[PDB]
């Protein structure tokens, strides 16, 4: 018998949807109060004399919405790396130096909660999904974390590098595909952020650089994603359908560079207006098929680059405002975590759905969104169901 | 009422993943082998370094390189000395080419893999950018997306600090990208400029060096996509795939962004640990298919330098046929890192035409693609040709 490319398609692939089987989380241990941030900043940066900037500063952690953040960077590391603590001294080589090793780490911190809620040996993971706005190397840091879990030498990884925001989105998207088209496919995903990249003193010249300083904070989160769960795997979220765009006149609106002084940050234009007038196109797209025009009759997980884009949305499309209260916890107890972020709101959902005795994963609804924003200005869409508790 | 199971049963496609187009782009300043150790010696102001000038001349002579293309020249090297420089603080000088050239080449790549697959662009409804070259945010996929006009809502996966094999990973993506989504349109570009890597020579790191004489520019782009419409053209089927990290390799093959830009670091015997490992990869992949003569399949092979491709074909007994069109992509463009098996699988194709063969594939039916790059990494695609 002469073995066909059809006959091995029709053996290889899987049958149902992509299912959240595990969510972890992990974050540096260093906890940053923001309601006295801006006197820590302003002294560890050498910035006191600046005192009308210190004021501009106070007032975008007081309107930020974040009560704290969680970071690798400390007094003793920014006593070690002065170069770090001015605005634009050379600093990529101490920055790398630090991220090369604490992203995996971080990483696997995250991987390992996922993998004891999945209950399953971790010789069972076929495909390692890292994801990170921090540093670049080469092997990467999917090869890293390979090694810091001991996963199959044979695993099939996709490292996403220098992704920004929205690619929470785009991990679930990958990782959606990987899980389907692969029969017995076990997907780990790790979006792991650490803002020593992007870290720097204050100038009047960039105040976008400034308001970075106050949103941006470090964690990881760690999904397991697959396809025909076994009786013992324990589902949360199916991954029903997704979307990625770009939204009209948006050009430059989100622009980070990686140079000699680390990365930086660089904003034009209305990023929560652009999000804004184009969030109701995307939902239509996403939901208009499956029946559903009530937003409000849905599960929310929103990126909160800031949290003037979550107003904005709530505003626009007159959400109740309780829909965002799992992004904004988020918000609140972590800051923007880049890629990470929209994970983090996942496991908050769950936890809460758990804790209030609601029916479904989701806070009792069927069908949800999880939204990514990054630069672009790219919007990605990903449509979940829930499990019932 | 719709359920979960209903929309993944309409959402996906029926059959293999199916290359359908490739184009490939070079910069245009050609640099011949054989006087390169002159120039490169002159151009980085090094020629009172004479034992080490004969240490590259004998690297240069061995390479079994005839050509490479390079977007640096004399008069960028000039504006730009701190890349001349053995280690000096250049990686915004490299970032300022290479976030423009990657995308732009890119760009030339694409055009021609969309004209042969003689589609409208419109039907392209996912982009895999993959380079070792430079990075940015937006990425280098935003860039090519504007450039080539594709709809705003194509399926973006930017591949950043991938390395040399990568070029078998983007395929290895392709293939699942394209299999489960019904209608689904892959484009995939691999795009590689030498700027963040090159660099004036020391006799410290005799492998910082080697990079000097083997690595060179270009891009190359493909189309994967199942169920093929009629007027579609299918070149190669995607079969199977693997990836691996050799045993007892740790650190062969390091390369780190630094503020002197990318820097290139060898440990270990690359060509042995290949070589020692090669059968098994093979085992794997063409046991379930019912093969074991490598000498029937048809190859492609990252030529990361000769040595890999000599201690394979010594290791297996490959017939010296076997590796003529991986050869003949190292003698004409050097290794350009992720987008040379790409290049590879285009002479292959051209060269069946040429010689009137029976299958894309040199007359056989199936076929092996290796990348070989960091960990020490190894990408396996099985590969079906079609009939001509
Ligand atoms: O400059 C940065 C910092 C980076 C980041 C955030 C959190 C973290 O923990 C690590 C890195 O996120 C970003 C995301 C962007 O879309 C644009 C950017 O310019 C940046
Ligand atoms: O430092 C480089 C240069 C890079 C490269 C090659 C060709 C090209 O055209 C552009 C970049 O490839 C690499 C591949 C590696 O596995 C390790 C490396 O250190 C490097």
């Amino acid at each position: 018998h002469m073995v066909s490319v059809e006959e091995i398609r029709k053996a290889q692939r899987a049958e149902g949807p992509a299912t959240v089987m595990a969510i972890g989380t992990a974050t540096p241990p260093n906890c940053v109060d923001q309601s006295t941030y801006p006197d820590y900043y302003f002294r560890i940066t050498n910035s006191e004399h600046m005192t009308e900037l210190k004021e501009k500063f106070k007032r975008m952690c007081d309107k930020s919405m974040i009560k704290k953040r969680y970071m690798y960077l400390n007094e003793e590391i920014l006593k070690e790396n002065p170069s770090v603590c001015a605005y634009m001294a050379p600093s990529l080589d101490a920055r790398q130096d630090m991220v090369v090793v604490e992203v995996p780490k971080l990483g696997k911190e995250a991987a390992t909660k996922a993998i004891k809620e999945w209950g399953q040996p971790k010789s069972k993971i076929t495909h390692l999904i890292f994801c990170t706005t921090s540093g670049v190397d080469m092997p990467g840091a999917d090869y890293q974390l390979t090694k810091l879990l001991g996963l199959r030498p044979s695993v099939k990884r996709y490292m996403m590098y220098q992704q920004g925001c929205f690619a929470g989105g785009t991990v679930l998207r990958l990782a959606k595909d990987l899980a389907e088209n692969n029969k017995g496919a076990r997907v780990l995903v790790v979006c792991s952020e650490i803002t020593a990249v992007t870290f720097r003193g204050p100038t009047d010249t960039h105040l976008d650089s400034l308001v970075g300083q106050a949103l941006f904070g470090d964690g990881a989160a760690a999904v397991i994603v697959g396809s025909d769960p076994l009786p013992v795997e324990k589902p949360l979220f199916q991954l029903v359908w997704t979307a990625q765009t770009i939204l009209p006149d948006s050009e430059g609106a989100i622009d980070g560079h990686l140079r000699e002084v680390g990365l930086t940050f660089h904003l034009l234009k209305d990023v929560p207006g652009l999000i804004s007038k184009n969030i109701e196109k995307a939902l239509v797209e996403a939901f208009q098929p499956l029946g559903i025009s009530d937003y409000n009759s849905i599960f929310w997980i929103a990126h909160p680059g800031g949290p003037a884009i979550l107003d904005q949305v709530e505003a626009k499309l007159g959400l109740k405002p309780e829909k965002m209260e799992a992004t904004r916890h988020v918000l609140s107890e972590y800051g923007n975590m880049s890629s990470a972020c929209v994970l983090f709101i996942l496991d908050q959902m769950r936890k809460k759905s758990i804790e209030n005795g609601l029916g479904t994963t989701g806070e009792g609804l069927d069908w949800g969104v999880l939204f990514g924003f990054g630069p672009g200005l790219t919007v990605e869409t990903v449509v979940l169901r829930s499990v019932t508790l």
